[PDB]
RNA sequence: AAGGGGACCAGCCUAAACCGUCCGGCUUGUCCGGGCGGGGUCGUGGGGCCCUCGGACCGAAUCCCCAGCCUAGCCGAAG
């Protein structure tokens, strides 16, 4: 099963990685403890609206910057 | 079993594309999910979005009234 790695652990990936894992280690394991959620149609959207989130803020900032930039020097 | 001949007819509501409304989750959102309204129900596919032109008659399976009907009866010829 597909899932989004919430907290970066050891031997597995980044955090927000997407990874697939044997379901039932994750169902007795990942889930209960909140550190694994699987990836559904609906965190798709949320995981690449959080990503576009950080990067509608992201944008901004650094545009901010430059135009600043722009104003100084 | 198909089919033919008869009895009888009646076709519809939703899930979901779309918008809106509130809600509450914290992970702060063009986020998700859960409610309600609207929008929608197709097979020579059909609808959703975008735009172009065009813009009364049907009709309940629900309701009301009216004919009609059963739960008593009545008249009813002449030794
Ligand atoms: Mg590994
Ligand atoms: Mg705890
Ligand atoms: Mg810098
Ligand atoms: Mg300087
Ligand atoms: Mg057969
Ligand atoms: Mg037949
Ligand atoms: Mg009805
Ligand atoms: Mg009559
Ligand atoms: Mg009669
Ligand atoms: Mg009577
Ligand atoms: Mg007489």
């Amino acid at each position: 099963m597909k899932v989004i790695l919430l907290e970066p652990l050891e031997n597995l990936g980044d955090v927000g990685q997407v990874v697939d894992v044997k379901p039932g280690y994750a169902r007795n394991y990942l889930l209960p403890r909140g550190l694994a959620v699987l990836a559904t149609e609906s965190n798709l959207k949320a995981l690449e609206a959080r990503i576009r989130a950080q990067a509608k803020r992201l944008a901004e900032r650094k545009a901010e910057a430059e135009r600043l930039k722009e104003i100084l020097e």
